[PDB]
């Protein structure tokens, strides 16, 4: 392999609009978030990172933060929660909320950049944009790739045009990461080499 083994273990919480959207079936919620984790798994197949769903919470009554539509404050509101709530139910190394909310600046993804393992900053917001799982799975592993410390890809560094961490999504979106992407991550695990994704469950 190209990388050594490391481990992610993701909480992904459903928001009280997107239960809503779902017709407020729980077990439809689970089966759609069990897809994207799968697909999160297989486009991170090549980094050598092995993916697992450490946690589902389901916001069945109402919202624990307010899911407004800057996803920014959004994220930093969700980290907050995160961190004196999430982390106190169950161990794991990034959270990610999913919305159905219609953030600002036609946004669909939202993450700070390489603070993977951080307490309140190893997160990532992400629209329910698409009835496709692909095209949300997608959007949750480009902010992973960005909490892994990845930059969007740049033509003059790599070529790949449709890669996981391209500038903006499109209908032929690649499972991907271009070598952009893969320098980004080397350059990560050599300057950060964040303990908790050393850690297998």
């Amino acid at each position: 392999q190209r990388f050594p083994q490391r481990y992610i273990e993701l909480a992904i919480v459903v928001d009280h609009g997107m239960y809503t959207k779902y017709s407020s079936n729980f077990k439809k919620i689970r089966k759609r978030v069990h897809q994207m984790v799968s697909n999160i798994n297989e486009m991170c197949r090549p980094l050598n990172i092995a993916i697992t769903l450490a946690l589902l919470d389901v916001w069945s009554e109402k919202d624990f933060i307010t899911v407004q539509a800057d996803a920014p404050t959004t994220a930093g509101l969700f980290g907050d929660w995160r961190e004196r709530v999430l982390l106190k139910k169950k161990n794991h190394d990034h959270a990610q909320l999913l919305t159905d909310t219609n953030f600002a600046r036609n946004t669909i993804g939202w993450a700070y950049v390489g603070r993977m393992c951080d307490e309140k900053y190893s997160v990532a917001v992400v629209k329910d944009h698409s009835s496709k799982v692909f095209m949300v799975a997608v959007t949750m592993t480009h902010e992973l790739g960005h909490n892994l410390g990845m930059e969007h890809d740049d033509k003059d560094k790599c070529k790949c045009d449709t890669c996981i961490m391209s500038a903006v999504i499109s209908d032929k979106q690649s499972k991907l990461f271009s070598d952009c992407s893969k320098d980004y991550y080397q350059t990560f695990l050599t300057n950060d080499n964040p303990q908790c994704i050393l850690n297998a469950p």
